[PDB]
C-alpha cells in the first residue's frame, strides 16, 4: 500500500469518536470503532477495505469500512459504513459519508437507514 | 450467529451482480464480489460485519460490508460500501444502500459519492 | 418542458403513497403528496424544479420536490426531499433517493437524517 | 412561522456558494442559488418546504428545497436537493444533506445520484 502507512495509526472524528485501523498491504482495513455519540459504548470490531494503489495524481484513497453495533455490552443490532477518501499531507483527513442500518421489521424498513458525514483527523 | 447460515452463501442484485459471503460466528463477512455493471470485471474480496444477534421480534438482521474495486484486473480507485438488513424466509433478501466513493482532487472532492440501493435475493 | 406532459399527472410508488404533479413550462414542480407509509396523513403540499430541456439522447429528465410534513392534521416536524429521473415511455418511471430530515435537538444532529429510494409508476 | 424570519435571508456554505430565500408563512421556500462549485454559474431558481411550526424544545427547524441546475446560461439537466434543519441563534446554522441527480440513460441510472452534505451560515 502506498498509503498503508498513512492510514494505519489512530483518527478522531469531528464527535470525538476514536477510529484505530491496521491497513494491510493486501488492501485490508482491520482495527476498532469507539464511539463518541449514540447508543454505543466501548471499542467495536471493524473491518474494511482500501485502494492499495492509489493515483498519483494527487487524488484521495478511496477506503471504507463497517462497524456492526454488537460487543460484549451492547447490541444496537444495527450496522454502520463508512466510505470516502484518505488525504495525505500535513493537515491528514478521512473524509467519509456513512449510512446506518437498524435492522427492522418489513412494515418499518422505509425508515431503517440513517445517512451522515464523519470528517476524520489525526489529532483531537 | 442466529442467521449466520441464512446469510452464508451467494447473492444476486437486481442488475445480476454476485456476492458470495461467509458469515462467521462472531460476526466477520468475508467473500467476493462480482459486479454486473459499472467500472469493475473479475471478483473483488469484500468484507465486512453482521449482528450475530439479531432480535427475534421479526426484525431483519444488520449489516454492512466494503468493496475495494482493485483486484489484479482493474483498479478504479474507489470503493463501495453496502449498509442494509438481511431479511429471511421463503424469499429471502438483503435489502441495502450503498456509498461508492472514487478518490478525487481536493477540488472534485464534492461530487467524490454516488449512493444508490441493491436488494439481493438467493435466486437468479 | 419537453416532458412537461410527461410528468405532469398522478404517480404512485412501491408503497402506494401517491404523488400529484403539475410540471410548468418554466421548469416548476407544484402539487400534493398523500404518503401510505409513515407518521403522515392526507395530502400534503409539495415544490420542486425540473429540467424542462432535457438532452435528447435518451437520458432521463433530472427533478427534485420537497414535502414539509406539515398539514392541517399532523406535523411530524420533518421534511423530505425527493431527487430522481423521469424516464418517459409505455412503462413511464420516475426513480428518486430521498432523505428525510426530522427537527432534532444539537445533541440529536447526527441521527436526524433518513436515505431512501421510491419509484414512481402511474399505475397502481 | 416561527423561523420565518430566522430562515428568510442569504445563506453561505462551507464552499462559498449563496443561498437567498424567502419562508412564507405557509411554509413555502422561494429563493435562488448561487453555486461556488462544480457545473454551474448565474443564480438558479429555488423551491422548497420548511415547518412553519417547529418543536419549541430546542429542535431544529427541518426544510428542503430542490434546484434544477438549469438557467439562462447554462443546462446540466441534473438537479440538487438539500434536506436540512435550521438551527437559531448567535451562530444560526442550516444543517444538511444533499442528492444531485443527473440526466442518464438506462445504462448509467445506478450511478445518476451523488450525496453529500452542506452547512449554511450567515457570514462568508
Amino acid at each position: 500500500g502506498r498509503d498503508q502507512a498513512g492510514i494505519t495509526g489512530t483518527w478522531y472524528n469531528q464527535l470525538g469518536s476514536t477510529f484505530i485501523v491496521t491497513a494491510g498491504a493486501d488492501g485490508a482495513l482491520t482495527g476498532t470503532y469507539e464511539s463518541a455519540v449514540g447508543n454505543a459504548e466501548s471499542r467495536y470490531v471493524l473491518t474494511g477495505r482500501y485502494d492499495s494503489a492509489p493515483a498519483t495524481d494527487g487524488s484521495g484513497t478511496a477506503l471504507g469500512w463497517t462497524v456492526a453495533w454488537k460487543n460484549n455490552y451492547r447490541n444496537a443490532h444495527s450496522a454502520t459504513t463508512w466510505s470516502g477518501q484518505y488525504v495525505g499531507g500535513a493537515e491528514a483527513r478521512i473524509n467519509t459519508q456513512w449510512l446506518l442500518t437498524v435492522g427492522t421489521t418489513e412494515a418499518n424498513a422505509w425508515k431503517s437507514t440513517l445517512v451522515g458525514h464523519d470528517t476524520f483527523t489525526k489529532v483531537k
